[PDB]
C-alpha cells in the first residue's frame, strides 16, 4: 500500500496534522492501536489558547467550538485565606483562553475526517517503522490477523509518551530530559453546574486542588493525591468531602456535588527529547514532550508542533523546497523549553511537596505573594498562560 | 550610667539608627566588641538604593555620597554566549541604584557621630543584656577589665548574625528559617579600573562571576567557590586566570588586572527569625536576617528596618504614642521576605549547583532566556533590583 505521509496516532496531534494536510492536496494515511470509542474515552483537557482555536479554524474545523466552546477572560488562584484573580485580557493585551473539552475537539476532528474521506485504520496492531533513514521508509502493522506494508515519503509520530515511534529511534541519538513528581492529580466529571465562573486553582495546607468546567452543566475537579494511591479507595463521597476541605469555606458551601461520571489518577511528569526527528521521522504532540497539566500547555505545544511540521511539509511538496525540514527540531525545542519552564513554575508554587524543609514553605508562599501582587509579577503569568508568540520560520 | 536608647553593634545599622535619633533630641548609646579600625577593615556592600539614599540624606551624611557614589542606570546578566542589559530606569519607572563603597558609608556615619558628641563605646567586651521583658532594661558589659552597667528604656540590636543579641532571647520564642548554600564567593579589590561602566553578573559553565566597581579607579571582583576552599590557595595570579575564564571573551581581553588589596571568602546563606523583637529589644539588619549577595539586598533590609524602628521610636518618644511598636515585626517581615524570594531565585539562577541532573541545568537556563526576553519578566527583575515601595505604619 501507498501514501505521501503517515501518522501513527489518531488523538489531537493526529487527526490536526491529517486534516491540515488532506486540506492542502496532500495526502496522508492514519494508524491507530486503539478504537474510536476507546480514544474517546479519554477526558483529558479542557482549557484551550488562541494558537490551537486558528488552527482548528485553519482546518475547517470550528463551528461546535465557535457555539459551545467558553471563552475565559480570567482564572483565580487561591492560597492562604486570600484568593485573587489574574485578568488575562487586560495583563497580556487582548488574549483569553478557551475552555472546550478534549473530547469534544476529538469528535470534530474524527466526524471532518470522516466525511473527507481520508484513511484512517483503527485497531492497527504492533506497528513498526522500518528504513528510516533512507529514501523510502515504510510502515509495517497487523490488520486482523494479516500483516500489511504501508510504503510513505515521511513519518509523523503522533502517539504519545508510550507510542512506538520514539523508540524506534537508536537511543545515543536521544538525548531525555526528566523529572518525575511525587504525586498524581486525581480528577472527577460530574453532571453538575461549575462552582466559579471562572477556573479556580487552589494551593491548601492538604494539597492542591483545582475548580475546572466542561460547560455550564459540566464539572472538572482534581485534588492533589500521593503516588501510592489508587482509584478504587476514593469514593464519590470521599473525593467531595476532600475537594471541599481544601477549598476557601465561602467556595464549598455554593458547590453543588454529584455522582462521577469518570474517576482516574493521572501521574505528573516534565519530559523532554532532543532532537525531536530522526531521518524522515518527525516526532509531535505528546511523542515529543511531556508538561504537568498545571499551566494547560499539553495541546499548547502539539498545535504549534503540528503547525511547525504543516507549514514545513507544505514547503516541500507545493514548493520543493524540502532541505528546511531539518529545521524542524530548532524551531519546535524554543517554545517547548518556555513552556516547560512554565509548567515546572506552576506546579512547584501550587502543590504540596514531601519534606519541605521551613524556609522552602516560606518562600514557595512568598512567591504567590509577590507575582500575584506585582503588575509586572502577574503579566509574568498571563502571558504565559495565554500562550507566547509563535516563531519566525522564514 | 543611663541612656533612652541603647544600640549593640557599629556597623551601617547601629550608626544610621543612632545618628537618625540624635537628630530627633532623642539621647543613644553604641556599644561596639571591636575597633573603629577593624570594622573599617570590612569590605562588603557596593550597590546601594533609593531608601538607603535618601536616609543617609535624612541623617545629613549624604555629601561624599553626592560627589563621589555612582549613579548606575542598568546591569549586565551574562550566560550562553549572550550578554544581556536589564534597562533598570526604565523597566522601574526612574529608578536607578547608587555604586559606594560600604567602608565608605561606614566612614561618612563614624565621622559624623563623632562631631556630634554622642557617645560610643568601642572595644566593649561580652556584652550581656539583662531585664528584656521588664519595664527597665540593661546592659553589662566590660571596657578595659571593669564591668560596667548601663541602663536604658529600650536596647537595639545592630550586631550582626553573630551578635549576642539574637542568643539572648529564649530560644522557644523564635522561629528559624535556613538555608545554606555550597559555595561561597571568593572576592578581590584592585585599584584597577573596573572592566565596564556598568556592573556584568556571569552564570558561566565553571560556575558565577561578577564584575563589580567602588569607583572609577577600583574594583571588586568575585568567583563562586566550593565551601573547601581557603584563601591562602588562591593567589592573585590564580583568581585573575578563572576571572578570566569566566567571563565573554571580549570582556577578558579588555580586563586591566592588578595586584589584591584584599581577598576574602564570604559563604552564602539566607536566614530569617520570626518574631524580631522580644520586649524592650528590637532586632535590626543582620542580626535577625541573612541574604545571599546575588541581589544586592542586605542593605536595602537594614534600612528599612531602621527607617521603620526609628520612626516609631520618634512616635513613641515626641507623640507617647508608644503602642505602635509591637506592629515592628509584621511591618519589617513582609518587606524581608519579598527581598529573601528575589535574592534565592537570583542565587539559583547565577550559580552552578553540585549534582544539578540534566532537567535543573536546562530549566535553571531556560529561566534566564525568559526573564530576560520579555517585557514583564525583565520588570520582575528591574523593580526588585532597585528596591519595592516601602508599608504604610498608618
Ligand atoms: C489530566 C490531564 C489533563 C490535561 N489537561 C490539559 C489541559 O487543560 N490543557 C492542555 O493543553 N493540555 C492538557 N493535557 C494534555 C493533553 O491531554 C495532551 O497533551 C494530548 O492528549 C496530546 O495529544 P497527542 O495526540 O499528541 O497524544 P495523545 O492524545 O496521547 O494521543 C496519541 C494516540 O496514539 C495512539 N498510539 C500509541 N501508541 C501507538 C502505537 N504503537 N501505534 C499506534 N498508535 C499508537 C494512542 O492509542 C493514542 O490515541 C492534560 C493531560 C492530562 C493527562
Ligand atoms: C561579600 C558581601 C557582599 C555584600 N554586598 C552587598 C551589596 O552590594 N549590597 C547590599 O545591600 N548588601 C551587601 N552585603 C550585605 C551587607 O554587607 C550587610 O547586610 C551589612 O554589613 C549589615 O549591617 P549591620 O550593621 O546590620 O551588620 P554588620 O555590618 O555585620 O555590623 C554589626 C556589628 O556589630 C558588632 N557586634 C557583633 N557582636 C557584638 C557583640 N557581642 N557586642 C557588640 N557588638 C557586636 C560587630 O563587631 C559589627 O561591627 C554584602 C555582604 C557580603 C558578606
Amino acid at each position: 500500500m501507498k501514501t505521501q505521509v503517515a501518522i501513527i496516532g489518531a488523538g489531537p496531534s493526529g487527526l490536526l496534522l491529517g486534516q491540515l494536510l488532506h486540506k492542502a492536496g496532500i495526502d496522508n494515511v492514519i494508524l491507530e492501536r486503539q478504537t474510536p470509542d476507546y480514544v474517546l474515552g479519554r477526558i483529558r483537557a479542557g482549557v484551550l489558547e488562541q494558537g490551537m482555536v486558528d488552527l482548528l479554524r485553519e482546518a475547517g474545523v470550528d463551528r461546535r467550538m465557535a457555539r459551545d466552546g467558553l471563552v475565559h477572560e480570567g482564572v483565580e488562584i487561591a492560597f492562604a485565606g486570600q484568593r485573587r484573580r489574574i485578568d488575562l485580557k487586560r495583563l497580556s493585551g487582548g488574549k483569553t483562553v478557551t475552555v472546550y473539552g478534549q473530547t469534544e475537539v476529538t469528535r470534530d476532528l474524527m466526524e471532518a475526517r470522516e466525511a473527507c474521506g481520508a484513511t484512517t485504520v483503527y485497531q492497527a496492531a504492533e506497528v513498526r517503522l522500518h528504513d528510516l533513514q533512507g529514501e523510502r521508509p515504510y510502515v509495517t502493522f497487523e490488520r486482523d490477523g494479516e500483516r500489511l506494508r504501508l510504503d510513505c515519503d515521511y513519518i509523523a509520530g503522533c502517539d504519545g509518551f508510550h507510542g512506538i515511534s520514539r523508540q524506534s529511534i537508536p537511543a545515543e541519538r536521544l538525548k531525555v530530559f526528566e523529572r518525575v513528581y511525587p504525586f498524581g492529580w486525581l480528577g472527577l466529571l460530574a453532571d453538575t453546574p461549575p462552582v466559579s465562573h471562572e477556573l479556580i486553582y487552589a494551593n491548601h495546607p492538604r494539597g492542591f486542588a483545582l475548580c475546572s468546567q466542561r460547560s455550564a452543566t459540566r464539572s472538572r475537579y482534581y485534588v492533589q493525591v500521593p503516588l501510592s494511591e489508587k482509584v478504587e479507595d476514593w469514593s464519590d463521597e470521599r473525593f467531595w468531602t476532600e475537594l471541599k476541605a481544601r477549598l476557601p469555606s465561602e467556595v464549598a458551601e455554593k458547590l453543588v456535588t454529584g455522582p462521577s461520571l469518570e474517576k482516574s489518577i493521572a501521574p505528573l511528569r516534565s519530559f523532554v527529547v532532543e532532537p525531536m526527528q530522526h531521518g524522515r521521522l518527525f516526532l509531535a504532540g505528546d511523542a515529543a514532550h511531556i508538561v504537568p497539566p498545571t499551566g494547560a500547555k499539553g495541546l499548547d505545544l502539539a498545535a504549534s508542533d503540528v503547525s511547525t511540521l504543516y507549514r514545513l511539509l507544505l514547503k516541500a511538496y507545493r514548493e520543493g523546497r524540502g532541505e528546511l525540514l531539518e529545521r524542524y527540531s530548532a524551531i519546535c525545542l524554543r517554545r517547548i523549553w518556555k513552556a516547560e519552564r512554565f509548567s515546572w513554575w506552576m506546579t512547584s508554587v501550587l502543590h504540596r511537596f514531601p519534606d519541605t524543609d521551613a524556609f522552602s514553605q516560606r518562600i514557595q508562599q512568598t512567591e504567590l505573594e509577590y507575582y500575584l501582587g506585582s503588575e509586572a509579577g502577574l503579566a509574568t503569568i498571563a502571558e504565559n498562560y495565554v500562550g507566547l508568540p509563535y516563531e519566525e520560520i522564514e
